[PDB]
């Protein structure tokens, strides 16, 4: 026997299955961010390391990983080394390849990663294309972070009596258990570095779009325009009429709506898929250890 | 014979300038930053103390001081009692408040503070208002750091073949010394959570935009008018057709001309600031202890 995890390390939580050889499975774990630019290389690879202890509840032979953050031959060099120790075999990939993959199955396509951070990345067959996946001050459009952002702004504004208060408001205030601008501000001296955090209010979003808040929709239509612009570019930029959506933003079915309806104006499919990205990495761990993928989808 | 010391007490740096009661000049004195947050407030008070002891080198009898970094009750609570006791009086206020008052000398108006970070300072002869300058993450449109920020995203948008590269590329990744898009991110990554280095980057901006870029000009354009039309809603709510402009940000011509442009359109004229905040301040105490700001 043999036991082959497969993690998902992202911006707000690390997911890891564990399976056998013969594509049956053990277990399943979850953490706290894998994203090392977010809680730093101690906080990540031991989340990542403890996502997979607990999937595979003791030790695994292998492990394959999808990483949110690897943006730089940089990140590759500063990861792989310390990831390398959590198992005799191990596979990094970016996170944007797990998720295609997972439904790909390794055959081109592209994929819409929308979590707490955003990449449209794309595989010719022969090579990985991505745009945007470069952090949240550089990029992430239409991410959970950047549907955070927004909403406390506009917070702000309707605390400066600039506009009307609207559902929106006290949704986000909960959430980061603020009630009023003092404590805002004292939150701000504390919490404006916290990436997980901020996307976080991207569900307080979601609920006040639910609840009939235009301003709290208006946000979410424009970050998911934003993003599906990109995914139009590289999806005819490869050449393939269809795209994958993925991650915690297209939990909120206002932002998938705005999303698709972009997509379908440009001649684009879109389809949420069928398996998470963790079983994309057990697939690409599969292939690393010569299991077969067909006992496994 | 009074000792009045006006204090300008800025995260970068303090400047004081004594007066007496007459508005006979006295002396002056600067020092390091007196924003407690940039350097903890054992280090701003110290500071404040030494302009202030220079500048009327010795005891003082009255103290105005505009302070940087109070901008919640619980920086008041943390700074106030040990500055009230820099001298027999002190009088303690947002340093946004001493620059409108070096202006308007006192009376109701409004300035528009657009540097690092950017806010709008208003009077209205009873109590102060204030819209934005609540830092980076939340507030600061038009701000040097805002500027700085819509620029990388628009040069990653650029490397990524999203947009065609202009001007704006070549100076941005010149300012900030990079040249590749692993060190964008890597220089994104490291200067991430911190504002002074984004903010620098609204110089490239600007310089783009003398060249032509109209795309940086763009910048400017939606960075100066968000914060403007957060200086009519004051100005109307004070109730003055006039606003003051200071800060880094007019050093732009552009964003200059955009926002007079944009006030202009909405009725309200306006001026560059023409005095120091730590006048400003004097002007503060003035008023404060009965001293003919005139004589000044
Ligand atoms: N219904 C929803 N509407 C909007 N945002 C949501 C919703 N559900 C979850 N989220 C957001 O999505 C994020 C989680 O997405 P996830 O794909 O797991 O991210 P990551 O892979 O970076 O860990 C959180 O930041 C959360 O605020
Ligand atoms: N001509 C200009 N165009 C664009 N930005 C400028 C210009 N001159 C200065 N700045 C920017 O404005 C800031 C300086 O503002 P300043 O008023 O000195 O504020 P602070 O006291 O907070 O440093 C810097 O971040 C700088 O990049
Ligand atoms: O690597 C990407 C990261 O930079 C971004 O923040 O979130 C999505 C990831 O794919
Ligand atoms: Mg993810």
């Amino acid at each position: 026997m043999m036991i082959i995890v497969g993690v998902d390390a992202g911006g707000t939580k690390t997911k890891a299955v564990a399976y056998d050889c013969e594509g049956n499975f053990i277990g399943e774990g979850s953490s706290g961010p894998g994203n090392y630019h977010n809680v730093g290389l101690t906080r990540a690879i031991e989340n990542i390391k403890e996502a997979v202890k607990i999937a595979a509840k003791g030790e695994a032979d292998v492990v394959g990983m999808g990483v949110a953050g690897l943006d730089s031959k940089f990140d590759w060099e500063n990861f792989t080394p310390l990831a390398s120790l959590i198992a005799p075999k191990v596979i990094i990939q970016h996170d944007g390849v797990i998720a295609l993959f997972a439904e790909t199955l390794g055959e081109p396509g592209v994929v819409v990663i929308a979590g707490t951070g955003s990449v449209v990345e794309g595989y010719n067959g022969k090579e990985f294309l991505r745009v945007g996946g470069r952090g949240w001050l550089l990029s992430d459009d239409g991410s959970a972070y950047w549907v955070g952002r927004k909403a406390l702004r506009k917070v702000l504004k309707m605390m400066d009596g600039l506009e009307n208060k609207t559902i929106l408001y006290n949704k986000v205030l909960k959430t980061i258990n603020v009630k009023d601008l003092d404590e805002l501000v004292m939150w701000s001296y504390t919490s404006s570095c916290q990436i997980d955090l901020v996307a976080s209010i991207a569900k307080a979003v979601d609920e006040a779009a639910n609840e009939g808040d235009t301003v709290a929709m208006d946000i979410l239509k424009q970050g998911a325009e934003l993003l599906a612009s990109q995914a139009v570019y590289l999806a005819r930029k490869i050449g393939t009429n269809k795209v994958y959506l993925k991650g915690g933003m297209f939990r909120s079915n206002i932002y998938h709506k705005f999303f698709t309806l972009y997509l379908e104006k440009e001649g684009i499919i879109s389809d949420l898929g069928k398996r998470s990205p963790e079983i994309g990495a057990v697939i690409l761990a599969y292939k690393e250890v010569g299991c077969d993928i067909k006992k496994l989808i």
